[PDB]
């Protein structure tokens, strides 16, 4: 079976758009053996909160852990920030939350 | 345009995730809609006292989904389909449902 994570960001009202921005370009995740997929989700209708997935696909959960082990991580994630951190005021991401998936079925057209 | 997500939630009783997605191994018409693309059915990793299973699809538009929602093919798919809660609906595990509905702003392949 394949493996999902997925980060949920808890963003600022109106500050998904922006932040989505950020994905725009790979920073290294490709290169680890087991990565299939990644998609860049803004929840709509919500009233409070932004809401931002990041849901990235694996050959296995193995895989995933191999990338959250990895230099890229670290090098993708350096210069980011919650609004929460000393330096992090101007940030508009309030947290993060990590969920992980077994995937039981999977069909394409 | 972007693609376009929805997102059906099913809490399960405890035990049932397995059984549950095996309803979806064969297809029941959704794949003949103009716009779909994609279908993705999820367990979740967790330690709650319910089951959670995901079914999530990936369409063109969310027009496209509107269609299907609407659809001849989404009312066969789901003329069979109970909750716990229903008069006939003893057999279920299925305790509830959720949607949700999410913009695609990226998407990479490798
Ligand atoms: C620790 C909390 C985290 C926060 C606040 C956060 C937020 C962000 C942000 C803002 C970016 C874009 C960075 C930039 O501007 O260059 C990014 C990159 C990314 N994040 Fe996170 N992230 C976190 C941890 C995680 C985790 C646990 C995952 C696991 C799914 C994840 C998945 C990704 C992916 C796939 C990318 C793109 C990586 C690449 O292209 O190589 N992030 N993250
Ligand atoms: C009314 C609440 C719903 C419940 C309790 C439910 C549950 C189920 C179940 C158990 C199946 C397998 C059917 C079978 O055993 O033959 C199924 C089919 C399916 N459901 Fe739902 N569902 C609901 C509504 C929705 C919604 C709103 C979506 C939108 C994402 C959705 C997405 C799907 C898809 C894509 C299939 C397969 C359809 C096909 O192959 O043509 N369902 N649903
Ligand atoms: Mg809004």
């Amino acid at each position: 079976h394949m493996f999902m994570a997925e980060n949920r960001l808890q963003l600022q009202k109106g500050s998904a758009e922006e932040t989505i921005e950020r994905f725009y370009n790979r920073q290294g995740i490709e290169t680890i053996e087991g990565f299939q997929q990644m998609f860049v989700t803004k929840t709509l209708n919500t009233e409070d909160t932004d809401e931002v997935k990041i849901l990235t696909i694996w050959e296995s959960e193995d895989s995933f852990n191999n990338w959250l082990n990895s230099d890229v991580f670290k090098e993708a994630h350096k210069n980011v920030r919650l609004k929460s951190d000393d330096d992090g005021q101007q940030s508009p991401i309030l947290s993060n939350k990590v969920f992980k998936y077994d995937i039981g079925y999977h069909y394409q057209k």
